[PDB]
Formats: structure tokens, C-alpha cells, sequence
């Protein structure tokens, strides 16, 4: 499933990301939109061997479960096509428990580099909440 901006803003409220660990909801719009362009079935693999899935790139190596990245962890218990889905709970449920990670958002490369430091309330705007 491919969201719209703001489809994606009020499933995201309705899960409970709005200022998730201090962190509006502008903030989650917008890492989505540059890591995996709001595409549930985006996939990539990283040199390591280890591949990014879903809405939130959400990485096999300490995540989720693919069943080839070996010494991996899986710290949401889940295997890693349960993040592909069109329902983005399973996502959600394991991005709370990255980002409570102790280094926040900072976890997703593209919203260190593409959403932190700028106005990311511009990405709910216009949406009705
Ligand atoms: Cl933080
Ligand atoms: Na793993």
C-alpha cells in the first residue's frame, strides 16, 4: 500500500505517535516519507547483509526476524514481512520501542539528515486531525 501524506498522519495519531517520547507527529511523516517514499512494501538491503523493510525501514539485524541475516536479534518479535503489510500497526509497535531506544529518531538515518532541524509540521498541514 502506497499512503497518502495524510492517510498515513491520522493512522499514525490513531496509533499513538502523536508526541510519541516527545516527538510530533510531523516528525514521523516525514521520516516515512524519505525512507520509504510511504510505501509499505519498500525493501533494501545494506552492505552488512541485513535489509530495511516497511513504511519506517525497519532493519533485520536487531528487529525483526527475515530468516538470513545471521546473528541477528529480534527485538520486536516479529518476522520482518509482518512490516510489509497495509496495516501499519505492527510498524508502529516496533518503531515505539526503537525510538525509546535511547537515541531516539536519530535511529533513522534519513530523518537525522532529511527531517531534524527543520519545519516538519509542514508535513501534517492541511490534514484533517
Ligand atoms: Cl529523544
Ligand atoms: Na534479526
Amino acid at each position: 500500500k502506497v499512503f497518502g501524506r495524510c492517510e498515513l498522519a491520522a493512522a499514525m495519531k490513531r496509533h499513538g505517535l502523536d508526541n510519541y517520547r516527545g516527538y510530533s507527529l510531523g516528525n514521523w511523516v516525514c521520516a516515512a516519507k524519505f525512507e520509504s517514499n510511504f510505501n509499505t512494501q519498500a525493501t533494501n538491503r545494506n552492505t552488512d547483509g541485513s535489509t530495511d523493510y516497511g513504511i519506517l525501514q525497519i532493519n533485520s539485524r536487531w528487529w525483526c526476524n527475515d530468516g538470513r541475516t545471521p546473528g541477528s536479534r529480534n527485538l520486536c518479535n516479529i518476522p520482518c514481512s509482518a512490516l510489509l503489510s497495509s496495516d501499519i500497526t505492527a510498524s508502529v509497535n516496533c518503531a515505539k520501542k526503537i525510538v525509546s531506544d535511547g537515541n531516539g529518531m536519530n535511529a533513522w538515518v534519513a530523518w537525522r539528515n532529511r527531517c531534524k532541524g527543520t519545519d516538519v509540521q509542514a508535513w501534517i498541514r492541511g490534514c484533517r486531525l
